[PDB]
């Protein structure tokens, strides 16, 4: 009769490990193609579904002594080839088994991006990873 | 201390209306004939006027309801027949009177161009016509 939190999860990336500060992006996008003839008797437009599109995946986590993973799995790319992977995003229960799944099929980074420094900055250095990938499927059982 | 503007005007045609959206082709042209004898100093030829032309009378108006007058009179050609008018165009003051004058003998159509239509055409439909003439004198006093 409640509804779900959003704080306890996972992702399992290939990486030595699976704690993330923050994920985001998981959407799905539908163009449209829209038609009148000359003769209706409608003044608007019949529409229908078009080709289909993804949007890119943000991963951030906090800098730890001696984790250089961001950097050599980007550091994979040579010329066209990369190291894909299937990334596996999980929303857990009280027995920390997954309830929700987000599927992501050949994914790989577009980019890196390292901490900023300050002499009055009293924080967490955060890391971050932007993802390409080629398809989403959501699992709900 | 400052000029006319642009956008304040009639057309006399022998037609029901004399607003129109459109007016062009007022102009005027004259040809040169040169001429250089072998013994001149100067590399370069003398001129002198020839022969006189005049280009042909654009004119636009959006369709309406029951008014057919732009396909009547060129309906009005029987092989080399027609009917020819005294077109007065006008630019107009505050009072709504004349100030400069184009004055044009004999005009009769040479074509009558009608609207396109479009499934999506948001849009009023605009008539056209042009016009042959033999003559314009200009007036400002």
């Amino acid at each position: 009769s409640y509804p779900l939190s959003k704080f306890h999860f996972s992702v399992e990336w290939g990486g030595t490990k699976i704690g993330f500060t923050e994920v985001s992006g998981l959407d799905l996008e539908t163009e449209i193609i829209e038609y009148r003839h000359g003769a209706s008797p409608e003044y608007s437009k019949i529409k229908m579904p078009g080709m289909q599109k993804f949007s890119n995946i943000t991963l951030k986590r906090g800098t730890f002594k001696s984790d250089n993973e961001y950097f050599q799995w980007y550091n994979t790319i040579n010329l066209n080839k990369v190291e894909r992977r299937d990334l596996t995003i999980s929303l857990l229960n009280e027995e920390h088994e997954p309830v929700v799944t987000w599927k992501v099929k050949n994914a790989w980074p577009l980019k890196v991006q390292s901490t900023d420094l300050k002499g009055d900055g009293n924080e967490v250095a955060i890391e971050s990873m932007e993802l390409a990938h080629e398809g989403l499927v959501i699992q709900n059982e």
